[PDB]
């Protein structure tokens, strides 16, 4: 018996909150061309569909009293260039002067260095730049992981109020939390309870005031393959954060590594394909609809983290946990690196597109209700227009997903039928499609027969399976209904999309880049930040020589790799945005590129 999935777009319950935007991965390289590369990806998810990159010791990147930045000014940069924000864990040793937090010297010299960075990226980047950023203790305290320096109990504390009050000295608008772990029952996990003891009842050491600020609490609960673990794990931490620290109890909580499985390099299939973006999408959807939805208990959860922006080793480009697939090409002159988007990546562009209201949905099985806890289940939004550049629109994202595991011979029926459109000018809907058979970049790469250095061509077949399957715009039957029934895989994803008419065109796309690859390949990127609007059917990129259309099946991620078979690439590109009624935008202003 078929899904019935029923959706009421005149029934705007409450607001929703995209708390998923964040990534992060761990240095073993943070300026090398690959990541570059690979944050440029990141950054290229539509409509900030990332927002922030958690990143692993950024206080080894400082050397040494005074402090060379230069390293650590790069990183930042490329985060900037890539409109993105750090995940700023305050984690390093500065390069070998820090060994000791029980010695009150350091501890001083620790809060001097967090005032000298902070202040420093102020006056580099603007103060309503930098209070955005979630600075953060150093990564999972209660695992040993603290190099050569030694951080005890008493030591962590030391080490937060010198955090804590570094920051302060720089701004009072800026943000810190921690301790980002695992909060296991005691005497389990004791520097995690004993920061939020300390926060909350403990002595500041520089100003001996009860208390020490404390803006967010950060966890770490992996879900061991199962999805909805990670969301009971969850449940257990934040009430006993409730009972025992009355005054947390509206204290934001993030889970900023909500990974499927620990260990990232471990080579996993699921991992490779849409098992792993439909279950990420799954994970999201039970914590809105299961956690965030109103509920009579109504945790203060602010932020989920897939801790996945790490780069793939040789030989497993596409198994680890990884939003990019990388291929070392070591037989070219010289030896290059490519990326290549991974269906995870693709489902955070997906996730991109709801807006700021929930809508009422609900998925039944023969009359039997069925919440996000199943294998089927949906998130649905809409938006309230703004200004003249945007109009009513409404996301309707339904997942197929058994977990890690995948049924490729299964076919799921799903009927959906959605009602209470509000009527308007101009009413279309879009769809667009996700699964192992028509959008795997890693299936392609095995029928192709697993090339370890692809070439030209086999890249062009490889990056075909990246975007979803997507359906020309069609005029929305009668009455603001729509009732569909396609057939869906196991894992799938099918996002539906239904905009009315803006009044005006889309905006200027901005910030166009020229990335070279090899000889006659280059990457294309650019920002839809003034575009202003999500009703996108593509992007038009144009080609000078001293402009003709550059002909490329639809596409709304904001990133191109140009390989045509000429070899020709040098010249001048432009690049403007174009709407569900073939309405373009102004062109972005032209980039030269000389090989
Ligand atoms: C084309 O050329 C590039 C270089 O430009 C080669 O890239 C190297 O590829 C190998 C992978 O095959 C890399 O070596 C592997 O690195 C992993 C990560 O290492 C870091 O992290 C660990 C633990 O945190 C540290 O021990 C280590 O010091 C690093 O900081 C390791 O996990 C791997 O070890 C595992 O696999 C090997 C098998 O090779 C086993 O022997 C081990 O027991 C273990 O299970 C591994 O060492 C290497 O880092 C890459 N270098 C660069 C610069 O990228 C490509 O391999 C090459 N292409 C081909 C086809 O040869
Ligand atoms: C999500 O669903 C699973 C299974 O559908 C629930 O796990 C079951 O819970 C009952 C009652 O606690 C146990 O007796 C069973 O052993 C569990 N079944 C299986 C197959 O593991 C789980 O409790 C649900 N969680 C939420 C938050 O809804
Ligand atoms: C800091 O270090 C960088 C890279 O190691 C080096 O090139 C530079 O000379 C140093 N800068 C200053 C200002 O000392
Ligand atoms: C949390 O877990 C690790 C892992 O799963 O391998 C990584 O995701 C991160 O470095 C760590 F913070
Ligand atoms: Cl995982």
């Amino acid at each position: 018996a078929p899904h019935l999935v029923q959706v009421d777009a005149a029934r705007a319950l409450w607001p929703l909150r995209r708390f998923w935007r964040s990534t992060g991965f761990c240095p073993p390289y943070v300026l090398s061309w690959d990541q570059q590369l690979n944050l440029a990806y990141v950054g290229a998810v539509p409509h900030r569909g990332i927002k922030q990159v958690r990143t692993h010791w950024l206080l080894e990147l400082v050397t040494t009293l005074s402090y060379n930045f230069t390293h650590l000014d790069g990183y930042l940069d490329l985060l900037r260039e890539n409109q993105l924000l750090p995940g700023f864990e305050l984690m390093g040793s500065a390069s070998g002067h820090f060994t000791d937090f029980e010695d009150k010297q350091q501890v001083f010299e620790w809060k001097d260095l967090v005032s000298s960075l902070a202040r420093r990226y102020i006056g580099r980047y603007g103060l309503a730049h930098v209070s955005k950023w979630n600075f953060e203790t150093w990564n999972e305290p209660d695992h040993h992981d603290f190099d050569n320096v030694s951080m005890t109990m008493q030591g962590f504390l030391n080490y937060y109020d010198a955090c804590s009050e570094g920051l302060r000295a720089a701004s009072p608008a800026l943000r810190l939390g921690g301790p980002g772990d695992s909060f296991h029952t005691p005497p389990r996990s004791p520097l995690s309870w004993g920061l939020l003891r300390h926060c909350h009842d403990g002595t500041n050491f520089f100003t001996g005031e009860a208390g020490v600020r404390l803006d967010y609490i950060s966890l770490h609960r992996k879900g061991a393959r199962s999805s909805i673990s990670i969301l009971e794990q969850e449940k257990v931490v934040a009430q006993q954060i409730r009972q025992l620290f009355p005054k947390f109890a509206d204290t934001p909580i993030y889970n900023d590594e909500a990974d499927p499985l620990v260990g990232w390099s471990l080579p996993q299939p699921w991992r490779a394909d849409v098992t792993y973006a439909a279950m990420v999408v799954k994970v999201i959807a039970q914590h809105q609809n299961l956690l965030l939805a109103n509920t009579t208990s109504a945790f203060p959860y602010a932020l989920l983290s897939n801790d996945n922006a790490f780069l793939s080793y040789h030989p497993h480009p596409f198994a680890q946990r990884t939003l990019t697939a990388r291929f070392q090409v070591n037989n070219t002159r010289p030896p290059h690196v490519q990326l290549l988007r991974k269906p995870v990546l693709t489902a955070m562009g997906l996730l991109a597109l709801l807006d700021e209201e929930q809508l009422w949905a609900e998925v039944s099985q023969a009359g039997t209700v069925l919440d996000s806890n199943h294998t089927v289940g949906v998130l649905a939004s809409a938006h309230r227009p703004q200004g003249p550049a945007d109009a009513w629109r409404a996301a309707v994202l339904i997942y197929a997903s058994d977990d890690t595991r995948a049924h490729p011979n299964r076919s799921v029926a799903v009927t959906l039928r959605l009602r209470g459109v509000p009527p308007g000018p101009g009413l279309v809907y879009v769809t667009r499609y996700l699964d192992n058979g028509l959008c795997s970049p890693d299936g392609e790469w095995r029928r192709l027969g697993r090339p370890v250095f692809p070439t030209a061509e086999q890249f062009r077949r490889m990056r075909a399976a990246e975007d979803p399957v997507a359906a020309a715009p069609r005029p929305l039957p009668a009455g603001g209904r729509l009732t569909l029934r396609p057939a869906l895989r196991l894992p799938s994803l099918l996002l539906v999309h239904v905009c009315a008419r803006p009044e005006k065109p889309p905006g200027q796309v901005t910030r166009l880049r020229a990335l070279p690859l090899t000889q006659g390949q280059l990457v294309l990127v650019w920002s839809d930040e003034h575009v202003g609007s999500k009703c996108l059917w593509t992007y038009e990129i144009q080609f000078s020589q001293d402009y003709t259309p550059v002909s490329r099946k639809p596409s709304t991620f904001n990133l191109f790799v140009f390989s045509p078979d000429t070899g020709a690439v040098s010249g001048s590109y432009r690049v403007r945005a174009l709407d569900y009624w073939a309405r373009p935008g102004p062109f972005s202003d032209p980039v030269p590129y000389l090989e």
